[PDB]
């Protein structure tokens, strides 16, 4: 079972020695500090609030596990067992702390407070920065949302501009993410920030995180299709891909199937498989459930170039009223190997060059969609502005020498609305003048309590493209 | 509660309608495909095999919910019902699997037979990759363990080299990385696998985990020391930066502490604080205690160098018997900002061309050492290479035309120590000839229990550097 005296950065057990005496309030908040990604989703941490802080976290069980842990851990017996023990005995094991956040699904410019920390309880002014590390890892739902949307803004702008609407836009980027990240709580997370922009998914893990923590009108917020992989291919046996290609689309003749066809050779089985040997059941199916051909390996770009070129030559292909050509509606193209937001940008602007409509185009996303992302990309920081010693309010700060940009604001902080529709955080403060309107930020943890939720149709809502 | 029903990729659930009629066996292997990193070290399966795969993994409540899920999330009943039911009914809900691997810590050559998978049953043929998705994540504590041993091999060059010995080397490579993950598990998981090669870390998630799926003859298998973070130095106001540093290291003044120095200008704290302020605090310190200082902004080769230049104009520096400077034992350097495999390669000849020891530097690694790291690195991948369909044993396997680095192999597989004890993998049952030694891989797991285990000191031997 999870024991948060157990989920913080070994060091945080010996901080409760380090501050300054008489301090009876320690305020922290979280930012995407300002520097291609000028924008952020704020999502993840409702998750993070019902499954490791909320309710009785503390018992005697744990404080005495954590004791004899860190006892070994550092050979000293640095553990905070009264600090911890406070906690358990006066508010039944229940965090004395506030956090006050930015709504989820929200869309905030780089450089502004997504979330505040603080204590309750003047005893535990320890504990704020204790579940730094727990709440930090918001990082990565943050990262992955803001990053899936800024493909969805690729894929829109393309998608627009090669066929005049954005119809099946949100089913444009498929999750191919689950074998590719580093564990299975991994995979439920990124699964479900990437559902805040898009509506297919092949991490099952996404759709039960979102059903316990977040809530949807629709009895699921992802889906999938029938697809083919190697080894459904491959086992056959090499001179038998066509049998295989056939079993498969007729196994699946009423819904859309997506068939790997780069098992011997890609551009084979698009001219002679699909264009010639299995033609009579591709033109057969139907226009809602289309025969969906899936390279794998190659240049992404030149591969999904030299494909369409193929089965424009084999299949009957039109001109949309944008001038774009466009093959029949029961044949389609994904492309999901070596997918990420640099490579679709190139995908897509070698398309309209090529005067391919990014309607005959699909992308699937694994490891550039829910791995290869990092804390330092959207420069995701929590850091301390405000302290209360002898009394005093103190606002606090780290302003590095060798690095201006690692400077962190200063006091109480606070989210508005601009004269102009646009975002500020004001410091110091300066949020109690009434200037600006209300507080953007709202109370969504107190006292080992949830106190404001929000389900996954406002997340979705909230996260829309302009 | 985990359902290994809905730990799967969602097109891996239409797949027992893909393959060719009466299909008997599936057998699947996983490599780190060939074509720097020459050697990986397996770790991390024995993890996966007991917390998702042993014992009674299939419930009658566990069907109905994947059932319920996949109905609506296909809009189609595709889920095999009848398959799960019978693994229920005829095995008590374990898995008709057997999984071969080669020992835990074992090092091997790129392009060699790691695990492979396989039915033991005829009515479960498609159960041998339902499993891929779950097995496939052992890529992630592979590729920890992996790029954690790389850089230790960087150190102890450089080490021997300037100091003649390797003493404390395995407290080189501290890490940091618990804030930088995606999850709690990941946490746990990559910092185990660190943990293989070095004994330092601040990932307490790591020490549970190897407690639990392994185990050590030590009570614990890695260890921390005091440390400041930015908010514990802030928190006392900017002009009161050397009073916080005088407190901390007051505090903690027999045991070894480290001091994020930084928070202003680190070269003033190096110079003036610690250099002159606070020298009676330092010089009096034990060589079991000694004063880390660490840097966390600018360029880190060009911080470390002029920390140390610094320092060592305002404490005692020695020449080793290798003729590199040497810093007093009460004061040490940590450089744990912006570190991964390439900038610890730059840092280290970059103070041995200034001729400073590698005696006088740690190192920390969060992102870089924990989440920056992909599937695609060490080429990891799981396929099919045997199937036997009308009783007839058939050896599978890919090869696409555009990239012949994804070549497959074909048949049953084995691992041999080669006459110059080197390792090969045989293909296509050559193993059974026995014109090498036995098959290297070991049955791990078989219908539903774990057959074979490694304890963390037998795998941190195997994973030793030469």
């Amino acid at each position: 079972e999870f024991n948060i005296l157990l989920a913080t950065d070994s060091y945080k057990v010996t901080h409760y020695k380090q501050y300054p005496p008489n301090t009876s309030k320690v305020y922290s908040y979280f930012e995407c500090r300002e520097k291609k990604y000028e924008e952020t989703v704020f999502y993840g941490l409702q998750y993070i609030l019902n499954k490791y802080l909320k309710g009785k976290v503390v018992t005697k069980e744990k404080i005495q596990e954590a004791k004899d842990v860190y006892k070994e851990h550092f050979q000293d017996d640095v553990f905070n067992e009264k600090g911890w023990n406070y906690i358990l005995e006066k508010y039944d094991g229940h965090l004395p702390i506030e956090i006050k956040a930015v709504p989820e699904g929200f869309v905030i410019p780089r450089g502004n407070v997504l979330f505040t920390v603080e204590n309750t309880d003047p005893e535990c002014y320890w504990l704020t920065n204790w579940i730094e590390t727990i709440l930090v890892q918001s990082w990565y739902p943050i990262t992955v949302a803001t990053n899936s949307r800024e493909q969805k803004k690729i894929l829109a702008k393309y998608l627009l501009e090669t066929s005049g609407n954005l119809d099946g836009l949100e089913y444009k980027l498929h999750d191919f993410g689950y074998r590719g990240v580093s564990s299975q709580e991994t995979a439920g997370i990124g699964a479900s920030a990437h559902l805040v922009n898009f509506k297919g998914t092949d991490t099952v893990a996404g759709l039960a995180l979102i059903k316990k923590y977040y809530g949807t009108k629709d009895p699921v917020p992802g889906y999938s299709v029938p697809a083919a992989e190697h080894s459904t291919i491959t086992a056959w046996g090499k001179d038998h891909e066509k049998d295989a290609f056939e079993h498969i689309v007729t196994q699946f003749s009423s819904v859309p199937v997506s068939v790997v066809s780069d098992s011997y050779d890609i551009y084979n089985a698009c001219e002679k498989i699909w264009g010639e040997d299995l033609r009579h059941l591709i033109v057969s199916r139907s226009t809602q459930a289309p025969l969906i051909i899936r390279p794998d390996s190659g240049n992404p770009l030149d591969t999904v170039l030299k494909v369409l070129e193929i089965l424009g030559k084999k299949f009957p292909v039109t001109e949309n009223s944008k001038g774009y050509k466009l093959l029949p509606p029961y044949l389609r193209v994904i492309q999901g190997d070596g997918v990420d937001i640099n490579t679709l940008q190139e995908i897509v602007e070698g398309m309209k060059q090529k005067m391919w409509s990014i309607e005959n185009i699909a992308f699937g996303s694994g490891g550039g969609l829910l791995q290869k992302l990092t804390r330092d990309l959207l420069n995701c920081s929590f850091k301390c502005s405000y302290v209360v010693t002898n009394g005093l309010g103190i606002n606090v700060f780290k302003d590095p020498v060798a690095d201006p940009n690692k400077r962190s604001k200063k006091g109480r902080l606070s989210l508005h609305r601009t004269p102009a529709g646009n975002f500020v955080t004001l410091e110091e403060g300066k949020g109690d003048l009434e200037e600006y309107g209300q507080d953007l930020l709202h109370t969504v943890f107190k006292n080992g309590k949830v106190t404001k939720s929000y389900s996954f149709d406002e997340i979705r809502k909230n996260a829309q493209l302009n």
